[PDB]
């Protein structure tokens, strides 16, 4: 039966998280706040059921018991993040270091090796300290900068003789267009005419938060590759995700609309991280609302990564938006681009417990050619590939999940498809250890290979997913 041997030798299979939406222990243990735990409280409307992060899965206290899991289910890597205010609680190094938080990610990381699973960190996963986003308005500010880089060297100089693989920040996609376009992740900004948010300009911010961003994981990874690599011996890269975009038509229309958008999403961040500078379509369409890079910024940017982490998730098809003369300026709509999950009333593929999310394998190819093939055919890890569902059954229910067992029998074959056609990629995380927080829909969707029972004691149960995992990984 499909199995690991199908795969490289020595290729890394794993299970992620992220700490906000798995650790809970908000409050505890010197853990100053986050915006996430500003923007939970403050806008509950904005989650699902108004939940919360508060004490998500418990991993803080449970993770003991949690590491046996991913051991059981013989998982090569595990993919986590550090919580930059548990860590930092006033954000900056001189704010000082809280040796409880240090404490836990020391433990974790022990635990994990001691079981023979690799570390597979990301330093930042959108939980940005209060104390920041209070002092200068985090990453609106070129101060956040300097503040990331001595927060990812707390990082190197703890973790760092232990963990030998890197990723500086997930999404900054979803960071820049959640946090300032739509409003829906925190710190929850946006345009006033959407009457959405208390503060914010949906067609400015995104595009000097996603500069900063950029620079900060150029600073970091600088540090990493100057100061740490050469001893640690470890690689350092970052998680980008895009959607695949197909036009919605044979049109030209559609066709230049889906490279827009294509542009916009994914474009944004790996452009800059190969050639330098923003797409040609971007520095057009958003003309002077786009930042320069200076020549010195250019140069930092430009080839800072030894890996590419891709989240990969859903395809979408693409029309075309005809200009217009009624405009909300926003970078949602200054790519002139709609996706849809629909042609013809047809659904792009099988569907989710997500009502956004259809399945659609073949795109985890494509978007992996179309990279290898743009940018010169870097080493790459599916860092999240996962799906949801609906949290609307029992435990019993839930724990059979044949659908995404489906889904990663799916995935994994193309995941082959595209090793075969020559792309570099050495590992793959499944999105997600654990039915966890997912952000603005709270706990209402579940994504995990192993069942957290919300109800009843946060009991973990390994779904047939996980059970489809032990067996394919030979364990
Ligand atoms: C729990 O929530 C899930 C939501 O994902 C429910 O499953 C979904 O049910 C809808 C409506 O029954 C399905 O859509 C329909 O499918 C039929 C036949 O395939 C189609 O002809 C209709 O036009 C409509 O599109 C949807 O596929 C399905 N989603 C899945 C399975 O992922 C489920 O009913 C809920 N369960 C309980 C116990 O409330
Ligand atoms: N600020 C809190 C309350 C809190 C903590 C975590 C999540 C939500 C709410 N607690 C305090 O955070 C402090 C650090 O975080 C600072 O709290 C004061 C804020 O003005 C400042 O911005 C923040 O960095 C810890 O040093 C203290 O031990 C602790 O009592
Ligand atoms: N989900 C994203 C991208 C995103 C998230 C929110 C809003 C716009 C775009 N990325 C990855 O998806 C994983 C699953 O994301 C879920 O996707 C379905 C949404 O309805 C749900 O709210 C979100 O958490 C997240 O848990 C990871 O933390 C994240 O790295
Ligand atoms: C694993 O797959 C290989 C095909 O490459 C097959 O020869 C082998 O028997 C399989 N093993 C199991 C345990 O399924």
């Amino acid at each position: 039966s499909f199995n690991r041997t199908s795969f490289p030798d020595g290729f890394v299979f794993g299970a992620a998280s992220s700490a906000y939406q798995f650790e809970g222990a908000a409050k505890e243990g010197g853990k100053g706040p986050n915006i996430w735990d500003t923007f939970t409280h403050e806008f509950p409307g904005k989650i699902s059921n108004g939940s919360t992060g508060d004490v998500a899965d418990d991993f803080y206290h449970r993770y003991k018991e949690d590491v046996k899991v991913l051991k059981f289910i013989g998982l090569d890597g595990f993919r986590m993040s550090i919580s930059w205010a548990r860590v930092l609680p006033r954000g900056k190094l001189s704010g000082g270091v809280n040796k409880e938080g240090i404490a836990f990610y020391n433990n974790v990381i022990n635990d994990l090796l001691s079981k023979g699973i690799q570390p597979f960190i990301t330093i930042f996963h959108w939980d940005l300290p209060q104390a920041l986003e209070d002092e200068y308005g985090g990453f609106l500010s070129p101060h956040i900068v300097n503040d990331f880089r001595d927060f990812a060297e707390l990082c190197f100089k703890e973790f760092g003789d232990r963990v030998k693989h890197w990723i500086t920040m997930n999404e900054p996609w979803s960071y820049s267009y959640g946090g300032y376009d739509a409003g829906l992740l925190a710190p929850g900004r946006c345009s006033a005419f959407m009457a959405f948010c208390p503060k914010g300009n949906s067609g400015t911010e995104p595009y000097i938060v996603t500069h900063n961003l950029l620079l900060s994981h150029a600073a970091a990874v600088k540090l990493y590759k100057e100061k740490y690599q050469a001893y640690q011996k470890g690689q350092i890269g970052i998680t980008l995700v895009t959607y695949w975009m197909i036009p919605y038509s044979n049109s030209k229309a559609d066709k230049d609309a889906a490279q827009r958008a294509l542009d916009f999403m994914y474009g944004w961040f790996i452009e800059p991280l190969s050639f330098g500078e923003y797409p040609k379509s971007m520095r057009r369409l958003v003309g002077k609302r786009l930042p320069r890079f200076t020549k010195e910024q250019a140069m930092l940017v430009k080839g800072s990564f030894d890996f590419l982490g891709l989240n990969y998730y859903i395809a979408n098809y693409v029309l075309n938006v005809p200009t217009s003369n009624s405009v909300n300026l926003s970078y949602t709509t200054d790519s002139l681009s709609n996706q849809t999950a629909f042609r013809n009333g047809v659904a792009i593929g099988r569907p989710t417990g997500v009502p956004a999310f259809f399945m659609y394998p073949k795109g985890l190819k494509d978007l992996l050619v179309y990279t290898k093939e743009k940018y010169n055919d870097p080493v790459i890890y599916i860092t999240e590939n996962g799906m949801g569902d609906n949290n609307n059954v029992t435990t019993e229910e839930g724990i059979k999940d044949p659908q995404r067992v489906y889904f990663y029998n799916q995935h994994l074959l193309s995941l082959k498809n595209a090793i075969a056609a020559g792309v570099k990629v050495k590992g793959y995380f499944t999105w997600a250890f654990l039915d966890n927080f997912e952000w603005l829909s709270g706990y209402t969707q579940r994504f995990g290979i192993v069942y957290v029972d919300f109800k009843d004691g946060l009991k973990r149960y390994p779904k047939h997913s996980a059970l489809w995992f032990k067996k394919f990984l030979l364990k």
